[PDB]
């Protein structure tokens, strides 16, 4: 329910752990997940595009489902990712998810490849939204997805009463405009790291991040300066966290964020094809920009799930 | 192989028809795909985009290679598409496919949403054209998957023994430097109906088509007037063509050519959500523009769940 | 100097008033820069952009920067537009309005038209600081001229001690690094109205603004908001003020900003070809959305030839 | 005329020569001039872009002007780059050239810097078009100017009687239908020399070039390999001709083309500021590319014109 998300700010968009071998690490996740309650992690996203998403199998999502609510016990709210391009798959995910349990919302993408207008976008969603006692939040990236839904788009779906936000990366006057527009019980989030100071002064809820795996606290810092009124100490912050954004998206992401998760002892591992790990050389550069660690170095292969 | 689609000019990426319930319209497949062997297409992409692939199962998929190889019966090459964004699944398909046989080529898209690294992208193109026999054609399209494969990705994979074209969707710049640059039975196609006279020009070996469902016979008069040095013509034919390609692609594809399609006769049906047919003020002006017809909100259906 | 400019939140860059024979109206000049510092305008950029400055002679400018040193009689700094995209040009005008005196700046802006390499960026700049007493503000807006001074580039030359600050039109990346590594005596304004709520939230020391010409008030509201960390006042000012911003620049300024002045009363006149007047059905959208007002082809002039 | 223009294919946009002073070299002119009209220069463009109009003077482009018809003494028609942003500096300027004579058009960019709608763009050339006894050719670059005209106000000008042709640099497509649509008496031009193989294959009367100054043969080569009807030829040539159209704007032109004419003897100096000329590790692979010299090579300095 839009309740139990409305208080959230540091919403995490979780990894996969994978071994050298492409299974998926489940032992892992216990520490990862303690690390990001730990470091101001108020909700949780699961399968999204951090995760890997497109190279998770359907019974692969139900596994993280479960050893994610497990280890979370109930203690901060988690969404699940449910669309893909295809309304129908969305349809019976999303309904099986909602049986499922667990969850206070389903994410679903902007259709990519297929590239729909608004029109199917809109029936798009509609449909989603109908089909399950789960309520959806919208994740608008042309930037991943090439199309966008307008705000007109965005506004017409977000009166539908299963839909009850968005996690908007397009422009901060689109942002705005959602805030200055939105219907009630309709949360507006950020999905991007760089802009989250910006979306937060604008009257957005919050950030559905990457940044938060390894920089929680200071942005916890940036956004209590935020609600604390002490300007000059948000953007303090914020200048030195754009370049920190930067270097965990200077290489296909979650490559950068995992380099960095396994340098700091998670074991992340690698990353499943088509994505392949961050190159050595951008490797060190990354610990250091990003956590101020020095790597100690010594071509680099994706991995595949097991074919057995 | 290569030496199936050495000669191909036209190479249609086939519609799949959808009833108004939205399961597979089979019955429309052959007198639609004998007006496309009617009308020059030589060579035949399955479940490619204009397929709406991202909205057919794996085994309607199958089942449409079915239908089409009995109606097709040998008289052109055929081209399945095989890739996806998730690097395991296309192997596993690539292989599906190569078993079930009949295809000469398998074409994988450059990964959408996921925005592999170049290295990315060679690590998985190399695993599905290590997978099986069937042979590699990679799809190059970042105004669908906003990344692309550089040219000279692109030819560390042409390398591959088993990788024999790309369908090129990039710039002209582009396909002039693979043209150059390409190694033996390596085939370049454009995917760009618009472009298709540019890329003939260049050197292609030829086009991967949406508008040959509607247009074949201004297209083959066009490289036929390129092929035979006839420039004025061929340009004269290019240059009101245009229009009707920009017409095709004015909603989004296949929304306009099943529109066409339907007012041809053919029972196209409408598109799988989240793709809804084309508006009705719309399909007025895509006919009229597009094959000079007289024609006359909007529902895009999904699978039946039952 | 740096001095007289440190404390400007709101630097107007003041319109030109013209006559419907394209003429200057040199009589529009006392009320409208009154009407200025009745709405919290802290400083004045003359000849800038909005002021048509492609359109107004060598000596037009010179009796621009007289009436207006008149009527403010000191009680604001004023800075010329000095820089064009000939580099000598630049340099001989600098030291003319250096001689003119009353300035406390001159605003160059990254060269137009010839796409000049960051080095050449760099010889040009320096070249302008080195010519003269007057110091420098760069004008870097990517929007209007294609190329752009990277940071990196910009950080070299705010180590000129005769340049000062820098007028940023290039996203609120580029603002925030900016802000961050800036050396001592320099001064960062953005120059976009929609992002200078933000751009004043991540630490800039004001606005170049158009809008402050209708718009002034709300401009002073939010910026007061903002440094007496009242933010949901200053974002509800924000979000409700980027419309208005949006209609500002709707048809190409300074149109709209013009259109909105003649309605208040200030005979802002027509603007001078290649540029010409918003039309009818969009000065009514125009009025109605920046300044509540209830108005209601378009002919551009030309400078007399005589 | 357009008649004068009518037969014209390679129009070369002649640089203008500068000593290591920043004054013009007109010395260096007549061999310059020669060598083009000797490699397939149909119709020289004087004090456009290439020329590096914005950092002429008025009486230096009158100079240039008298300079240049002196020494070609009527054997190629000439076209004067008469537009800047301003519409009365234009209305003048075009009127003195007309004055002038010995052009057989002038050639007016569409207006850079100022932004203006297509109803500003339209009454700006209508202005200039009418002004004068010379007729107009629009030099239509959002690549150098941000705006541009669509095809729909270019063809509203192209029925004025005095507007005669255009420099199209926009897309293939926007040229295809410049040629169908296109009045009687006008003239289309790509300003791309990496597209005018396509331009002349879709129908376009020529070239306004930068690469005819040190490729014009190859350049030939191809275009009648187009009108013989030899496309393999044609196209073999254009597949090699695009990294040198490439390397001749790999720095900001015309530093690469001046490079090159430097190499060749040419003298044609440096660049005025705000234009520097190439890094030397630029110009021996700029040269090796484009001419398949080796420049032995031995920080770079852009030239002001005398202050005196
Ligand atoms: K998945
Ligand atoms: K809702
Ligand atoms: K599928
Ligand atoms: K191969
Ligand atoms: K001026
Ligand atoms: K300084
Ligand atoms: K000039
Ligand atoms: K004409």
């Amino acid at each position: 329910s839009y309740q139990d998300l409305k208080e959230c700010k540091i919403i995490t968009a979780f990894i996969t752990p994978f071994h050298e071998d492409g299974s998926i690490n489940f032992d892992a996740i216990p520490a990862l997940i303690e690390h990001l309650l730990a470091h101001h992690t108020d909700g949780i996203l699961l399968a999204g595009t951090t995760a890997e998403s497109p190279t998770l199998t359907h019974d692969e999502e139900l596994e993280l489902f479960a050893a994610v609510q497990k280890v979370v016990n109930g203690r901060v709210p988690l969404i699940a990712g449910v669309g893909t391009n295809d309304t129908r798959d969305s349809i019976e995910f999303v309904k099986e998810v909602a049986e499922f349990g667990g969850f206070a919302a389903g994410l679903a993408i902007v259709p990519y490849y297929n590239k729909p207008s608004q029109e199917g976008m809109y029936q798009h969603f509609k449909a989603i939204a109908d089909a399950s006692d789960l309520p959806i939040i919208i994740y608008n990236i042309p930037g991943r997805v090439v199309v966008e839904l307008t705000p007109e788009t965005m506004l017409r779906l977000a009166d539908h009463p299963n839909i009850i936000g968005v996690k908007e990366c397009t422009s901060l006057a689109n942002m705005a405009y959602l805030i200055e527009h939105k219907p009630e019980e309709f949360l507006i989030y950020t999905g991007e790291d760089g802009d989250a100071f910006h979306a937060m002064n604008l009257g957005a809820d919050g950030v559905i991040s990457v940044a938060s795996h390894t920089n929680g606290d200071e942005m916890h810092e940036m956004f209590t300066a935020i609600a604390e009124s002490d300007m000059k100490k948000a953007a303090a912050i914020q200048r030195k966290f754009i370049p920190k954004v930067n270097a965990l998206f200077s290489y296909p992401s979650p490559a950068p964020v995992k380099a960095i998760l396994n340098y700091m002892g998670f074991e992340a591992g690698p990353t499943r094809l088509p994505l392949v790990p961050a190159p050595e050389e951008d490797v060190k550069r990354i610990i250091k920009v990003v956590v101020d660690g020095d790597y100690e170095a010594t071509t680099v292969t994706g991995v595949l799930r097991p074919d057995y």
